[PDB]
RNA sequence: UUUACAGUAUUUGU
């Protein structure tokens, strides 16, 4: 019976473990954000360069860098600085190695580079400063501000944001945090003006110093740590960070129970990596990600039938919004809720799941119920998903989640058999196979096999069982005449290494 | 350029196999539509049986049937027969244990039965009788006729459906059908007034019989053979199913190469079974299938980028046309096409769909291109798709596509190790998983599993790698003070054989 | 032999470590062996990599 | 992590 309030939220913070540092927000032992970083993958959004660009394209209005990267960043028409060019064509704008100071919005996705802004944002405690332009600045739209907005004296062309938690700081407190951003800014124009243009300026702080930047509102109660020499760096980023009114909240844990088993979140944090999310009542959510979207399903439990579909859609709502959290899912998303006759179930569905996300730091977009069933939604990506990020696609299935069985495939595999050993000027064929298929082909096929050497006089099938493949691969080589050899049928694959 | 009209349409029918034989419509060298049977996993829909209801259910307006499968069959309320019962309940109509005539609307899909109603029809070449329902009779949709239907002599309590094919027939020749319908109707009630009551009545017919029932239009040129045997079977098909103006058209084909290979659809029959499908200019569609949905994407080939988008949805909306047939791809359908600035481009590739599937016989229905891009659409499942008879779910990922990356998953394992190794009453664990996480458990994390061990003071954790699993699967098991045996930690994966 | 020195003998391997501090020794089980053959390779200081206990045996196979 | 003067309610009537 979760409600907002009751019990004390945490910041858990779990550092025992050299290879992936963890911090979960848990609201009592209801785990509702969690954010693992690891050695090397460390974070490169909101880092800063000096790029040179490398090629331009009126057809797109935008423009590529090279920031440093293997591969190239993406720069957009609408995020070139006027102070950049000496509605027009971004062929009218920038020239061809021309260097400009670069952040990146988003990481490297897919094929994408990355989306870079000259639109430079820095962002503290209390304040976000775009010393880049000045079009820009308010209050965080979550919440004397005003008030006190005006009276800070920022230099005429930028503009600037205060932040959630600037909601219980003062104006000379904004100050404080207004300048380190300034002095930074000064750093930045300034380590770029004294080389050439290619390199980086700003790494990104890492999952602490971002967590305690970003996630630490008032109602934050704690801030637990499970290693010592950590906690200590903590108190310092606190510090450093302009946040005194934490230090008392930092504290050391020290159970033998590891701190995440003590707040009982380990399965709700493995409920990420699991297809399938069961639901306080029994049914459950299936979560599937595609090529173009990510579609989940909802099954209920095991009594009024509308009662029920309602009952689980509304528990489903709730499962999805933290999933989408925990799991960083972002782009399209499309959710099957279960039937609901009753119209107005339909809304209420929509709005437990407005509700559901209005903590949720991504910008998002709802639609109402389809005709078939279907809410559409769109979540941005904040950062890239567990699937990207600790998974990798099936060896087996290459990502299609299914086997072609056995007897289809070869079917399909002796037609492709026959069609090579029709073409004009073939010696050989050889089929190279997984054991099963070979055993099908050769057994059940033989028959087949034998007609098409009858019929192709002189042309020889060779059908290979090899244990190195298992089923769906496959290789079916053509051999010409005059370039056969005398290699027996086993030592053929190892023979045709060097393709295949 | 393919326009409907230039080339001849064939049916082409593959029987050299004796494993699967394969019935093609192609029109010129452009296959359009596919159907494939093999010996056993024959097709059930449209078979009658004499039924006993298992239970009923007030609650879904239901009931069930032993029709004699190993699962029983659904029977809504909407299709129980006026004369089968003695706006009401069921729990008012059919009684527990009590006979009853039924036909298969729908074979079993995943977990329910099938759909069955005791409003039973009979499909002949022209005409579709009704026999246990009057309400229903007409014209197809697709079409002197109402003056011919009229002139039969059909029985008070039934009514009739003229085919398709009916067009170029006349009314004697209807009758000729009308009967043949009758006298098998009489057979049916007859071989069930004289059993008792779970048995099966009719078998459908098989994928020839039920092509040329259901697929010759007046447009197909010429029906290509290439096996005497079959082809012979095949006239006494045609005259029994009282068509002698097909008979010139029926062909033995005779070519060294293969029919399908000459007419050159191999490779289009193959692309059904493919993830992937090139679109004529170059782009493509991705078509993945999840639990609620088929969800299918939309790239674009390697020059007006509003052109290019239009052009590439337009040849998507016409191969998906197609896959859908080919694939028998049923339900739920969402396709992301490529964003369109110009609505009208938006209702024109819409159009382009419903154009598209003009032909197919399964119902559909489409809606319009959402706010996100999204066009859901839905198709009548008439038979199960490709992926649920001639695949079957990944071994490796269980469905998922993808495979936790091996630290992530050791990370995983070893959390779940520690906690059991905290419960009371605990002596040893027995952490049994693939080569590569025992590698990194043992080596990049032997401190964390020393500290473990030294932790929970005597508490044996054996960490035993094991060649039979690959990863994601793995077992973790505990085992009680008392109950440790003397067994090497490599004789261990055996021993939990009897569980595991 | 992989499970037996990292389980029935992990103790030893543990000694071993402790006595000569900063010596790593990495055993890594490697399927594509069965018992008689084995290697031991020295990693003499300098000359060590950053790669995972299981990309090992790969690494080596230029030996091994 | 986003743009003002405005708009009213409480109050006001021996
Ligand atoms: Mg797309
Ligand atoms: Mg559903
Ligand atoms: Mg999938
Ligand atoms: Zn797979």
């Amino acid at each position: 019976a979760h409600i907002e309030g009751r019990h004390m939220k945490r910041m858990l913070i779990n550092a025992t473990q050299q290879e992936e540092l963890r911090v979960a927000l848990v609201d009592g032992q209801r785990l509702y954000d969690l954010d693992i970083e690891s050695p090397g993958h460390e974070q490169k959004k909101a880092n800063i360069y000096k790029g040179k660009i490398t090629r331009i394209e009126p057809s797109l209005e935008a423009a590529f860098v090279d920031y440093g990267a293997e591969r190239h960043g993406f720069l957009p028409l609408k995020e070139i600085a006027r102070e950049y060019f000496p509605r027009p064509n971004i062929k009218d704008v920038l020239r061809e190695g021309q260097e400009v100071i670069v952040q990146i919005d988003k990481e490297e996705r897919g094929n994408k580079g990355a989306a870079l802004t000259t639109f430079i944002s820095l962002a503290g405690s209390y304040l976000v400063l775009m010393p880049n332009n000045p079009r820009a600045g308010g209050i965080s739209r979550r919440i004397e501000l005003k008030e006190a907005l005006a009276s800070l004296e920022l230099p005429e062309g930028m503009g600037l944001i205060v932040r959630t938690a600037g909601v219980g700081k003062s104006a000379e407190a904004l100050q404080w945090d207004l300048s380190f951003r300034l002095k930074h800014w000064e750093a930045i124009k300034k380590a770029a003006e004294s080389r050439p243009a290619p390199f980086l300026i700003h790494q990104e702080s890492n999952v602490i110093v971002r967590a305690f930047r970003d996630y630490l509102r008032q109602d934050i109660g704690e801030i637990l740590i499970d290693n010592p020499k950590v906690l200590e760096l903590a108190r310092q980023h606190i510090a450093a960070l302009g946040r005194p009114d934490f230090s008392s909240k930092i504290k050391l844990y020290t159970g033998e129970i590891p701190l995440f088993s003590h707040y009982q979140i380990e399965s709700q944090i493995e409920s990420a990596f699991q297809r399938e999310v069961r639901l306080p009542s029994g049914g459950s959510i299936v979560i599937d990600s595609t090529e173009a979207l990510t579609a989940i399903d909802i099954n209920s439990a095991r009594g009024d039938i509308e009662e029920t579909a309602f009952n689980t859609n509304l528990e489903a709502a709730d499962e999805i919004a933290r999933q989408l959290r925990l799991r960083d899912l972002g782009g399209l998303i499309v959710i099957d809720f279960i039937d609901m006759t009753p119209v107005r179930h339909q809304r209420a569905v929509e709005n437990r799941l407005r509700e559901a996300v209005r903590q949720d730091r991504a910008r998002i977009q709802i639609s109402h119920i389809s005709r078939f069933g279907l809410l559409e939604m769109s979540r941005q990506r904040l950062s890239p998903s567990l699937g990207e990020s600790s998974h990798h696609v099936c060896p087996r299935c290459s990502g299609t989640g299914t086997v072609r069985d056995n007897e289809s495939l070869s079917l399909s595999i002796l037609r492709l058999i026959e069609e090579e050993a029709l073409k004009e000027n073939t010696q050989e064929v050889h089929a190279i196979v997984p054991v099963p298929i070979a055993s099908y082909l050769l057994n059940e096929k033989r028959s087949a096999v034998n007609a098409i050497e009858t019929r192709q006089d002189g042309v020889r099938c060779v059908i290979v069982p090899n244990d190195q493949m298992e089923t769906p691969h496959y290789h079916v080589l053509r051999v010409r005449k005059g370039e056969e050899t005398p290699t027996l049928s086993y030592m053929l694959p190892k023979l045709h290494e060097e393709a295949m």
